[PDB]
């Protein structure tokens, strides 16, 4: 398993409907990122592209249906 | 006579004011404009840095993709130190992840960034007197403190402002009211808050407090200095000359519990790193915690202990940001060596009163005279300024001490 | 199961990620099994090989020299495809364009380097409980059984025997102790270092890098020897540090400062080092993985400037197995 | 024989004798009437400068709105170097904020300025001996030293003369008597005072002494040289080849504690800046380096006016220079 | 692949490339916009040469030292310098800039001319590399054995006798046997050193205490030069012998050094010492602009200005100090030089396209063309990384491969 | 009594026609400067932004060349 920097609730994550990606501020200035599709498969670890930090996304499968709907409503 | 600003650490969006976007591990001289500026206070966000000059002007640099700095929506990044447009001279300033909140001399709270590209006024119920208005902010929350009352707004997902949970609070609410002692400052972390009065006592705490922190146990203490990282609380204990840290220490954020050989004279924290200032055999500056971007020094391994990042003649003022470290020399504020602060304290009886123009004068080392008006002192002004240089002096007097000179001058007070 | 992560030079898709883009952060590399427990990962110049506990071998990367698949038409293995073996594999190593395996029957097979078929390397060995280990780097390979150390391949720097030779197709006796059993053989480009089970350097051959005085090093005990292409790295467990010897043009030389974190594992690629330490701050004891040396392909992390010092690439709950490669870094965790 | 006077710093009232009123960051030639006479001493006020030569002549330049220089009230400011009219040849001289005090060859003490445009004799109870009569002054206090006795007059708001507090003492009073070892000199600051004997020991201190300076402990030391800025005390320790400062040091008035590889041969201080004379012994020709430290935003410490800590080289000279300091003004006197 | 360039000292014209114009006393990372081989400094301008042959400069431009536009009085931050051809070597004067292209022709700008004026110098057309050196108001071009130079001549540093300047280059000195390694130049003097470490010829106003006839008899010496002083690096005695007035500590501390000297560089009136330890860099001499460190009193002794893991390359300018890690030089640690020395017998020859290949740690191969090697090139380059290796071979070793390929040389 | 950095011939100096002032390059990057009137009276040039000094070597003559180029004096 990974050693996470923090545990973040899915309602605290910044959802981006353009690409179905959840983002969260990283202490280095960048953002932890994790895709909706990966979360639907069972993955819960967000990853920062700039540093070595990682965080856990706390969610359930019954929480993901909301964000899939928001992704389809989002304009072209 | 400017301030020597040193900056190093994360520099992805040129938020170090160096012109380039290279991460630094050793203190680089950050010079705003050509000649520089007298920096009083530095506030840092996720990818942007804001400096408050001693004359109420803001100068910033870094990311502008959220409207943190410039109002031009087309401008994505402010490369070098550029003046931040303000509606009025700034008294205090704080920053969020992508936001900038200021407080003017008129007593109005303005906020920019986070999508908005214009300073939108925050309407907080405040009084109109000598009680100054200070602003503190971190991550997605800001706090305005006036004397006793503590107001705040922003995120409320961990009940760091009120109950129950809320995704955000646009309109400011009453976070806490002491009802007695004046609130000194508010140490803010990520989704948690700690309130400290002038007695050094923790009066109130809210939000998702880091593990190990027993609030009811800590409130029984006093003479404490509370520092905060995003996920940790750090209690400066001057009496035992140590720093007590709380929460997980996955990246050495927890202060080294080893006995220090020198007295602590100052403690500052960034996002996930701490800055320690101690005396010497003159002044040493150490960094600990997560620092794989150079904010802790050349060793970016986040190993435990304290990295000596610099040694200074006078006591420096340190500021912590998101993986960035700021060291300021000659802030113009304080009372230590090489601080460029107040020159001397003079009793009003030593001052030279001039009834011809209602003014008190006192000899200046340059050859001129510090000057101060009588009516201004009736309003509470206790500072005489030289007309040809930085120096200034504090005039010690009481309100009833002015009644003598009003009579000598022949003016009704 | 075993989760395999990889990053670095990916020009020939040797990371098993499917794409040819160089990475600077640990990427989830997934074969067609994953549920099985990884034993060892061996890397060549542009091809990677993963040995599992079930004896199955799987590889990916360049096949223009027959490194992986027998099909001469196939120039590159796209994803993690099973490497055809005559028998279950016990141990495996790789050369610049070669792959050598050691099966359960005790036979040593070699493919690649022009040969698209597994050709049995006839090395004189015994038939008992003494395990047969294989080691390899660049253009050389070494088979170790008990006390004997055999080897073949190149010999331009007299790494096998004397005098110089362009190649030695048939396995010759490199060295015999002949008392203490040989633990392993750390191999560089054109040199060789033999270590016993006592942590002592028993013998060294080939073009040894500058600064390394063999006579002075044989008087030392309890050492762990790692080898890059042009440098030797000594892991002194007692002093908790890594002693390095080489030109160090791109920061290959370990930062000779005493580490606070206890070193629990050391691995080396072609020109970069991989350090695993213990992080015992906080309630949970975790493990930090650092990288140093030439890593402009991102094999040392996001910082590709090849600056001196350790670079943190990740924290993990359990102690991971790290493996080196040609500008590639592998992290394996359960 | 000839003295070459160099001056720079605050020049708001043309007290640099340069003829103009521009602040200088580099040494400038200050040529008086007799630029061939040997300079004995240079005393500086707040805005007026006074130069004394061996021939007993006094010349001055700078402000005169308080009567520091000339008896003519309509002379607001003395443009260039002008002969200061004296009742007798001057042997020693000292300046206050807006006052000038002299000691003549007859042994009398005269004071002008601070309102009075006339040289008024200060009647200090002296003895009819051959003992030299020295005068020292700063801000609003003057001191006359003869033998072992130290007399003084002026301000007394901080009890720098006697007890208790007085707004002013017009008549000279006995500040201190040793009364064995002869007093070498008296280092004066703003509303405070330090007395030193010929043994290099601090015999007595009075007035608002700056923080960190504990008189009781400093009296147990020998072979010292005491300098005084307005709000700081400085101790030249030749044994350790360094200067020990005592003050808040808001503008780098505190001498750099680092090791000096050059031997110190002379130390002087202005209002809020120090002047260091060192011996450059590197090479065949031994020359002298002059450094400045402390508050120098008027260019009185050199080209760099940021008042940054550390010594700032302002010039190098063949022979040993004699340095003098005033209110943000630096004087360098030579000889050729 | 990136060189870390540190810079501090006089910054009155932004020649440090830091953006601001404040003088620095501590090494600041100078970053060219968003691999450096050599740094040349002038009076108030700086020139930085890269491995790919490009020049990037910053500083004063009131004499045309950098940009051709006359309206540009000063170059803010690092900006590219327009060159007619890839530069191999670059030197600087008080207000000038002289370059040497791969074509083997010398250009000069600055000092009044806002355009690169070609300096016609009688040179050959072979493997002999063309090096250039310059200081104050004089420049010297050395292709090997022969030494040409132009500029001022008020102190007879070019010929005899006088006067002012010489626009047309003249033959300063010819050995004519042993090749000239370098030419150390001062303000109004000049010292020529061969590859034997022997002073061959010296012209101009030599500083006091320096007798030429006494020094010519010596060998294995490294000659460095300030404006008014000559400094000899005696590696055998591990010290630096200085010759001059030394009014501001220019004379190297003749005290016993604890660690072996590994590098000596000089500015206008200050020296930069590099010793072992991992690597310490010291600065002595006149440095009241912070160019010698925080202590700007020009006191005698060595000021520690920093410590480095790998052996750094150093350059000195007019009251400025440059420290570059991971340059494009040779040998040393952390210098990012040539990766490894490989014999031609260990190379892989490809007769199809006349090319020699050798494995690279990145996974690719170092390549080098046969035709290039016949002209005297010995460095193989990897398509995909900073790497470079040196191929050891002789001219008579190429005949075997020309026969295998079937091509006449 | 000026301890100088170097002695420079008046012919080697640089003359700015309008200012009646000779300049010479300085190791700090600036330039030493001396006035012609002071030379008829001083042989020392001073750098504005440093602390070095140089001597301008000349006799009690050979200054008419620059006097005539100035268009005025003596
Ligand atoms: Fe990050
Ligand atoms: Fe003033
Ligand atoms: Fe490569
Ligand atoms: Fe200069």
């Amino acid at each position: 398993s990974m050693s996470t920097y923090d545990e973040i609730e899915i309602e605290d994550m910044t959802f981006e409907p353009e690409n179905q990606m959840f983002t969260y501020p990283c202490p280095c200035g960048d953002r932890f990122q994790i895709y909706l599709d990966d979360m639907f498969e069972g993955e819960k670890v967000a990853v920062c592209p700039s540093c070595s930090l990682m965080i856990d996304v706390v969610f359930d499968k019954e929480d993901l249906a909301e964000y899939y709907e928001e992704a389809g409503i989002h304009p072209p």
